[PDB]
């Protein structure tokens, strides 16, 4: 309830709106992270549209979606804490950093986990980039939450739509990158980036992962939205087992 109740151990990013804050709770010394939100400048209104985004994340519980636990309003001040899940296995733009720097291409197991679980993540979502999304103690999957659009999907480029099926074209690119170590369209330009992804090709996945995860990836990059699986569709492939699936 109280910022006092909690110790700050550590900053562990600066991200958008603000810091992302290990913290421990002082009465069970549970571990946690909150955000900071400077509601300095906001509206009557504006922190209404906030209080309802809070209300919403409150809601969502999910284990493949970072668990909200508490909100905290701060009187020295203008400051809104919200208390969430801490992750302790890190984001995956770090396991893709490490593949790099060891020259070590992650196991297929581990990219078919992801799958299954951020697809069961969408799932729920339904009623995306790799620092977004995090691993806890056992390596399950989680997720949360200028720049190179590289995600972004052909229709939402040409302004059509925003559907399901761009979320799938979104973990398609990342499922692609955990293979690669590289988004599937890359480019200097944003113009050149749009060009590539309007173009639709891209090199296959290494030679080291199944035709089938191959298959799977590549029918979530399909320039037709039509032509891309469901979250239904994904779940439904052979491929997918329940040792992929989250487990406490
Ligand atoms: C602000 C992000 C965040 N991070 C975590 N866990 C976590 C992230 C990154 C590392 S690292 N790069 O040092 O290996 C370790 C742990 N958990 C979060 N839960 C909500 N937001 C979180
Ligand atoms: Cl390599
Ligand atoms: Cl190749
Ligand atoms: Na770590």
């Amino acid at each position: 309830s109280r910022a006092e109740d909690y110790e700050v151990l550590y900053t562990i990013g600066t991200g958008s709106y603000g810091r992302c804050q290990k913290i421990r709770r002082k009465s069970d010394g549970k571990i946690l992270v909150w955000k900071e939100l400077d509601y300095g400048s906001m509206t009557e209104a504006e922190k209404q549209m906030l209080v309802s985004e809070v209300n919403l994340l409150r809601e969502l519980k999910h284990p493949n979606i970072v668990r909200y636990y508490d909100r905290i309003i701060d009187r020295t001040n203008t400051t809104l804490y919200i208390v969430m899940e801490y992750c302790e296995g890190g984001d995956l733009a770090s396991v893709i950093t490490k593949g790099t720097k060891e020259r070590q291409y992650l196991d297929e197991e581990f990219v078919l986990r992801v799958m299954t679980q951020l697809t069961l993540a969408l799932k729920e979502c339904h009623r995306l980039k790799p620092a977004n999304v995090f691993l806890d103690g056992k390596q399950n999957v989680k997720l949360g939450d200028v720049g190179t659009p590289y995600y972004m999907s052909p229709e939402q480029m040409n302004r059509m739509s925003y559907n399901e099926k761009s979320d799938i074209w979104s973990l398609g690119c990342l499922l692609y990158e955990l293979c690669a170590l590289m988004p599937p369209f890359t480019a200097f330009s944003q113009k050149e980036l749009a060009g590539k992804i309007r173009e639709g090709k891209f090199r296959r996945i290494p030679y080291r992962y199944s035709d089938e995860l191959n298959e799977i990836i590549t029918r979530m990059l399909n320039l037709k939205d039509y032509h891309r699986p469901s979250v239904e569709e994904i779940l439904e492939n052979p491929l997918i087992l329940e040792h992929h699936h989250h487990h406490h």
